[PDB]
RNA sequence: UACCUGGUUGAUCCUGCCAGUAGCAUAUGCUUGUCUCAAAGAUUAAGCCAUGCAUGUCUAAGUACGCACGGCCGGUACAGUG
């Protein structure tokens, strides 16, 4: 199940302003940037072993 | 600039100190137009202190769900400034 769907968005409301629905930034989530950071560390292990 | 002068005697030559003489540091008195640099609560009390200030800090890169903002797009997890 993708946790991106189940984030409880905050239903803001105020006068003279367009409707707003804020959601928090999920922390400790596996993303293509996170995976590339583990690949970089493994590559440096190869470099200083060669 | 490697310098002396007055004072003991009726007069003399000495010993010897007193006073004079020049700088330099603190205080003080009188006087003071221009211009440059410039010390300044050490001395006595390392005594006592009203009040204000003298130490804070964010980049692309630790953590943003403050609508606090003008503004995107609207199922976009997080647009940005903060």
């Amino acid at each position: 199940d993708d946790v991106r769907q189940y984030v409880v968005r905050k239903p803001l409301n105020k006068e003279g302003k367009k409707p707003r629905t804020k959601a928090p930034k999920i922390q400790r989530l596996v993303t293509p940037r996170v995976l590339q950071h583990k690949r970089r560390r493994i590559a440096l292990k190869k470099q200083r072993t060669k």
